């Protein structure tokens, strides 16, 4: 006996059913092992990986992750790989649970405009990540050339009221993280493993605000959570719940109630959750610097009944979540679109600027721009502002400490450096600030904010 | 049913007993759900990173790690967070184990000289990783603010003699490991996760020497293990032992019976250990570059009867624990201040090198410089060193190889560059050894050895 | 009751067989505890860690890993450990499983010439690192300086048909990954945790080609999977296959069915793998970019009857293996040589070019050099390459992207830039292309590439 012997497939083929993230083909719900057809496409393509950032994403389906495969224990596999006339590049695929060499590889190289096909045995129960295997492999990795494929024990898995699919990346762009334009592959980066990005589901703020995934209190949710990587081990968690059990590949061993879990580079887990009070719970890699400050974290929304018993306080906003507290930060996308164009107005600046002031301002200096007397100064009608606007640009960059005056109030405090911020960001920021709260108005470009970083 | 539902509380109101590492509070001892009364202040201060090197810390309750609470699963637990009117930046708090949005963030915003309050029900029995979630939350996590909580079962953990508290973390200074003077926060070696310290609780030397924790044979120890990153992951083992268990967070697994074991970043564990052979354990970071040359040991010294049935070897020392085998290096601490008062004695030098030659030089040289004869050359009443006093600066800082003679004897092997070694410790190391066996005397200065660093 | 507590030793003392990697000393086959006598003699020497690159590696045994060393839980070991007379440096050794401080450092301290003993009972059963605990750690264990010790249950592990010994490692050169010549450690980039070169056994292709490991379809392969580090985790993987049991160290959980699996530096893990159809199965590191570009590759080749019901596809190829799919490159070696004697022919780049051009170029271009027509241009009779073949140097370092003709074809595609090759790589490369397929012939040099790469 191999495993997952179960019989010859039986009935007609059944043609795959794949889906795109963050949703899942549903349950195969049958007795019998089939012969389950597969075509997936690969398709090479732009698509945005931030606001106002491109990126040439090498696909398998047009998403990153690629499209979800959901077969039987037990069933042969005829897998078809397409690759789209557009693409440049020859592609292949190595199916992690395939029994044999190169999960695929050799049988599924295919060069633009081309279709391959190769059999298998699904005898392995499980998720499993696939991605490209083309030399060379790390760069089709790193342009987004992974997904997940189930494997369902024979009786299915026990039924939940929701299914997701979250898929985290490393992602090395020549540019720094929020930079503009259309941002090539950088590959000393990725030999060094400092990633500019950190994802899930192939962008930033894929899976925040109006992109949350939902639920209800009293609900399960199951979430099969892939590391594509090239490079990185994500120290998943999830903030403000607990994961009900943990399950990795096709392991025999389940962990229960843990919430932070270490996910290979190349591993996948299928994870539960149990909603108990509402709110959103972040899905992070708590290598802090990655959720944070590079873009690595997804929103769970739960919609219900407080129970005040079990937690009192409110909702998460901007002082943790920063500027993805937000339904989107579309004005920046539409003042980085202005810009390219030549267009530019104000209030583009402006609505740009208010996305990017939650959280990063907005902790210290408050959403109204108030401040806290003695504590943060105020930026709304602020005297010292006004007094020499062009100095805002060497605050945001460079800081500020000591005894200063604002609004006719003594502050000898800290304002660290915010150097990380684009030319644009900074300007956008500062244009918001001056024409709100009845500031002088005005506005400050890119271009000013550039002339300043370079001085000594 | 949710879990942890044992009823409404019970009795009087408890005021949680909070310790600072490496203790940990009691065992809360109760039968019954308590309403537990929890207050942590937030307090910003400088405190030394390592001899002579300050670093400014965020903390909870004035250590880093923060205070550990210790509450019983199914407690209500009102939490108070104070920030003290010294701090410059708001803070709030996310507690793992807590059932609820952002584990508590968005109501324990606090601004300096403010307390905020909200209340959770401990629902999740295990050790928990808490900290800062205020943007920019990788900068208040690196700046030392995470601690631990206990959620105990019901029926209490089983009985050891000792528990205690430790913490990993990884911190980002603008100089160099071991550069003096106070050290600011570096914003880019942070978001490349390239940390200049790795250290247990706090500081370089913490758990070392005087501060080793500390039992005898046939007793057994309980560590509670926290990783607050920001960034690593922790191949977390210990020298010379064994853990007899593992456990991760509140999961249902436990491991036994293992040495090397990941931690992630944001995770804890609990270790039991039985002290069986007297001597020094260390707990260190296995990659090893974090534990022998960025602060990542920590020791449990163990007291009672030699089993040389079972080990007959010596106890650690220098050639393994470098300058961290001795008591101290306060020798450091007091030649920095010296040299920042303008006060530095050459008997000051001759102390602090003293302290650095043990291990770094005294492996090959020896402790009492005698070399040994043909393999290593002597340091003690060396011709070859009173030759030209001067270029034992490049020999430190460049290394030397090839033939030499030194007191009528002939050499041909090489002893490798130690550039790493910062000004002050070449300088000092040297006027240890002119001072030392007979040697000329005289003095190097950090001016000296700039100078020769800086020559081609 | 102490672990292991089997009884004194009886019998004759039994002097201990070290085996080199990647085999493993058999089954100690007994019932009864013993003493057993370990002799380990340390050996510095250069050796290749790539084709034509040079390292100076310090090692337990004359090999990286050092020798493997075997006993049964509950035997007395006497440790012997001699420094051969030609090292440079003091060594000693730490071996993880060992109950008593240091692991043994202390008592084992032997300068070159020496030699030292203690004696330790084995208490715990497991795989375990040994490794070298000299000042300064971390560059000893980079240069080579650890293995596995294994520590068998009383009634020994279950019968396999071949074991195998696996150890993978993180090496710190001067120079890039493949720039040619004797590479001196580099202490910078280990501290930095930026490897040159991740490797299993000690070198490029050590266990690649050639020199795979074997089993047939059936069998079951038992391998010891080590990882010394110093600095890097390994996201263990076989590509194609599925692990049936991975058991960490000593520990009582044993995860089953599992194919990508995290080893701790320092860390162990003894696998088991049941060959179920012919084919090259690949053991990785999947942080993919050690894998692919740094060299963390080895291979179970597996012999027997092709089932297509399992698997229709074909083995493994240099599309995914690159240049490692071929027996070895020993050409690439050659080469080399004759380049430092100053002796190098036409022939000797055209050889070496030919083993580099499988993978690195033949993906696209293909085997032959034909190319595919409208997508990949042709490399064989190519009039572009003959209208300027010294541009040739310039595509390959920086790429070709627009509307180009070739052989009376219309092509409008993207070649991303090989910048990560050296010098010699693309003259030969290119001399390999020159010389086949009726091109002009010629060649190019080192030399000429080099000044290329300087143009801006
Ligand atoms: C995000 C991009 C912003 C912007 C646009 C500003 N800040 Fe701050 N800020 C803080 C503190 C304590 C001070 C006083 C410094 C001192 O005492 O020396 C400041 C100062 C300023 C100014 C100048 C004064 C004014 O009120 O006009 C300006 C223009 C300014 N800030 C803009 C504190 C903080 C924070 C605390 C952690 C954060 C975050 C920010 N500031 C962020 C921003
Ligand atoms: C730590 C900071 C020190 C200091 C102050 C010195 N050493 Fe070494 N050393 C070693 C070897 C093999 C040599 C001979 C080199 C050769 O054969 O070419 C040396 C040489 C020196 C000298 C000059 C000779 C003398 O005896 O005066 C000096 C001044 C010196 N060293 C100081 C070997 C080692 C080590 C082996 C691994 C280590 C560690 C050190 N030395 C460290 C130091
Ligand atoms: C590996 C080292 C090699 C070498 C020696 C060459 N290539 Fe490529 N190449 C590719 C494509 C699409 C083009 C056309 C570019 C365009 O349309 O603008 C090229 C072009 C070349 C040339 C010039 C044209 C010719 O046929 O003579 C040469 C000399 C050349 N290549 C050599 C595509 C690829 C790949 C696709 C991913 C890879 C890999 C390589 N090339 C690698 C190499
Ligand atoms: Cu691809
Ligand atoms: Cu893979
Ligand atoms: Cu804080
Ligand atoms: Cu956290
Ligand atoms: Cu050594
Ligand atoms: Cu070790």
């Amino acid at each position: 006996k191999l495993p997952g012997d179960f019989g010859p497939p039986r009935g007609e083929p059944i043609h795959a059913v794949l889906t795109s993230p963050p949703l899942v083909p549903p349950p195969v719900n049958r007795t019998y092992p089939a012969k389950v057809i597969v075509e997936l496409e690969v398709v090479e393509k732009e698509m945005q990986i931030s606001e106002g950032v491109s990126y040439t994403f090498w696909t398998f389906g047009g998403t990153v992750p690629g499209s979800f495969i959901r077969v039987r224990q037990g069933d042969t596999v005829e897998f078809h790989l397409k690759n789209h006339p557009s693409s440049k590049m020859p592609h292949n695929i190595d199916l992690h649970g395939v029994t044999g060499p190169g999960g695929g590889a050799a049988s599924s190289f295919t060069a633009p405009g081309h279709e391959s096909q190769f059999t298998f045995k699904a005898l392995n129960e499980g998720i499993y990540v696939y991605h490209c295997a083309t030399a060379p492999v790390g760069m089709h990795i790193a342009n987004g050339m992974y997904g997940l494929i189930l494997v369902e024990p024979p009786e299915g898995l026990p039924k939940v009221d929701h299914e997701y699919y979250v898929m985290q990346g490393d992602f090395y762009t020549a540019g720094k993280y929020r930079e503009k334009g259309l941002q090539p592959f950088d590959m000393e980066k990725a030999i060094d493993e400092r990633p500019s990005y950190v994802l899930f589901n192939g962008a930033e703020g894929a899976l925040t605000g109006d992109k949350a995934l939902h639920a209800k209190v009293g609900e399960t949710v199951r979430i099969f959570v892939g590391n594509g990587g090239p490079n990185l081990v994500s120290s998943f968690h999830v903030i403000g719940a607990i994961f009900d059990q943990v399950r990795y590949e096709g392991g025999t061993n389940v962990q229960k109630n843990v919430q932070t879990t270490l996910i290979p580079a190349g591993g996948a887990a299928v994870v539960k959750f149990t909603a108990r009070v509402p709110g959103s719970y972040v899905l992070v890699d708590h290598s802090i610097f990655r959720a944070f400050n590079k873009g690595a974290m997804a929103i769970l929304k739960i919609d219900g009944a407080e129970n005040k018993l079990v937690y009192s306080g409110k909702e998460l906003d901007s002082v943790y979540l920063g500027d993805r507290a937000a339904p989107n930060m579309s004005a920046v996308t539409k003042a980085t679109q202005a810009s390219v164009s030549g267009t530019l107005t104000v209030q583009d600046q402006v609505q740009a600027g208010r996305a990017l002031f939650a959280g990063t301002c907005s902790v210290c200096h408050q959403g109204n721009g108030a401040g806290l007397p003695g504590v943060f100064p105020p930026l709304a009608k602020s005297d010292f502002l006004a007094a020499d606007p062009k100095r805002a640009m060497n605050i945001v960059l460079h800081g500020l400490n000591g005894k200063i005056k604002v609004n006719g109030q003594e502050y000898d405090s800290v304002m660290p450096p915010m150097t990380q911020l684009n030319d644009d960001e900074v300007a956008n920021i500062l244009t918001y600030v001056l024409n709100s709260w009845d500031n002088p108005g005005g506005r400050v470009s890119a271009e000013d904010v550039k002339k300043v970083r370079a001085q000594p």
